[PDB]
């Protein structure tokens, strides 16, 4: 009869496939191609630091099953 | 080759087809229908204020194309 919308809000955990010199850049696109969110209003955290993107996870000391926090900007 | 974790908020809309009479109780088992998520774990609010299960969608003056907002609790 009639349609309404329900956004929702929830916690959420993707994995990615990555090398230890890929670039923040490089994993920004990755998750827009599993989440549709354009990189630019990506913002990536590890460890209290914001990701430069011109960076690899390396330089980070990002290792296997390290866990970053994906913040959007508004 | 190395997997990581990238942790995040997502947001997601979803759509329900009601009826104006529809009450909330209802309407969460809806929601469990299309996202998987019981009712009693399903925190629903419309306009800053939470939805009651035993209340209608009228009630609160709830209209075509209304968006409401749903956040998980335990």
């Amino acid at each position: 009869s009639m349609q309404i919308f329900v956004k929702t809000l929830t916690v959420k955990t993707i994995t990615l496939e990555v090398e230890p010199s890929d670039t923040i850049e490089n994993v920004k696109a990755k998750i827009q191609d599993k989440e549709g969110i354009p990189p630019d209003q990506q913002r990536l955290i590890f460890a209290g630091k914001q990701l430069e993107d011109g960076r690899t996870l390396s330089d980070y000391n990002i290792q296997k099953e390290s866990t970053l926090h994906l913040v959007l900007r508004l």
